[PDB]
């Protein structure tokens, strides 16, 4: 029946929406996905922006929606034309800006998480931690050297965010529970599709089914240089096993978490000598003012860097 279609700015399969356009949740529907996508594409292509200094808008009239899609598609055609002339294509494979990325990931999520219901009351998945993760990404400089892992990666959004944002040799997510691992497969597909659609590049990444305490993971963890773990509700048993597995990490390796694995007020003495606190610097990271603020209360986060010289110094300090 009735449809709206958006042409990709790089000639990928157009995006096709049914009318009336679905609503996703109380604060998201396809209408606004459509508008937001159009706006984002104008940011990729200043030229497209120039073509469309015309658009507030009526999202419940199909006619009003279709003029918008039409103007956009037509300007797209116009742009593709320009690129046959001496004007060169928009720089091919760049990373998406943050703004675009937040959009894309919203899009991927909504197209992948059909029924946001099979996900338990409490924020045990982190639904709007995008800005938070974005902050982390800003602070923890990463490079083609690093390997990244999100321990208990959920449906994968954080892995996708980092992979989109950084140039690690590889990013990994590992998830035990079956239903989110299922969703992650679609997330993965949706993500690849939308990134092609906007013609934006991403670092290599993999989503996996697995337990991060499983024998196999001991080795991998020791090999990972950047670990993100949202351990807020892990408690005693699991924190310990993790500390265990961290102790084998190379010098420089980083762990970013919600609960600290050492303490910050930690100075090295006779009976704390096998405490992990001896092989790692720990800092409290500044929270975001607009923090999701778990437990109706402002909460911050922790960067641990594997630094053995801390130990070495305590053996130099015995002459
Ligand atoms: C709460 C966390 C741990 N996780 C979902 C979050 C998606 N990714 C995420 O939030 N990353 C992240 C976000 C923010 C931060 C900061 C705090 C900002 C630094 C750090 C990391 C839960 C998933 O972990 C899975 N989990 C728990 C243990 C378990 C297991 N041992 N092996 C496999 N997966 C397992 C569990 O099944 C859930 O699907």
């Amino acid at each position: 029946k009735l449809e709206l279609r958006l042409k990709s700015p790089v000639g990928a399969e157009p995006a096709v929406y049914p009318w009336p356009l679905p609503v996703y949740d109380k604060h998201h529907d396809a209408a606004h996905e459509i508008i937001e996508t159009i706006r984002w594409v104008c940011e990729e292509i200043p030229d497209l922006k120039l073509a469309m200094e015309n658009y507030d808008y009526d999202t419940k009239s199909f006619e009003s929606m279709q003029r918008l899609c039409d103007k956009y598609n037509r300007a797209i055609d116009s742009i593709h034309q320009l690129w046959k002339g001496t004007t060169q294509p928009m720089k091919l494979n760049t990373r998406p800006s943050t703004g675009l990325l937040r959009h894309i990931l919203q899009q991927v999520y909504n197209h992948s998480v059909t029924d946001p219901e099979k996900l338990n009351s409490p924020e045990v998945y982190g639904e709007t931690s995008f800005d938070l993760v974005a902050q982390m990404i800003d602070e923890i400089k990463m490079t083609d050297d690093d390997l990244f892992v999100d321990l208990g990666s959920g449906v994968g959004q954080v892995v996708l965010q980092v992979a989109a944002a950084t140039n690690c040799k590889h990013h990994y997510g590992v998830e035990k529970a079956d239903i989110p691992a299922k969703y992650a497969e679609t997330m993965d597909r949706e993500f690849r599709k939308w990134m092609k659609w906007y013609g934006k590049k991403h670092a290599e990444y993999t989503l996996e089914r697995g337990d991060f305490l499983s024998e196999e993971w001991r080795e991998r963890i020791a090999n990972t240089s950047v670990i993100f773990v949202n351990n807020f509700a892990f408690g005693p048993e699991v924190d310990h096993q993790l500390k265990e597995r961290f102790a084998n990490m190379k010098e420089g390796g980083r762990i970013v978490s919600s609960k600290p694995f050492a303490p910050l007020n930690f100075r090295i003495n006779s009976r704390n000598l096998s405490d992990i606190g001896t092989i790692m610097r720990v800092v409290e990271l500044s929270p975001l003012k607009g923090s999701v603020s778990w437990t109706g209360k402002p909460v911050s986060y922790y960067l641990h860097t594997i630094d053995r010289t801390i130990l070495e110094n305590y053996f130099s300090s015995l002459k």
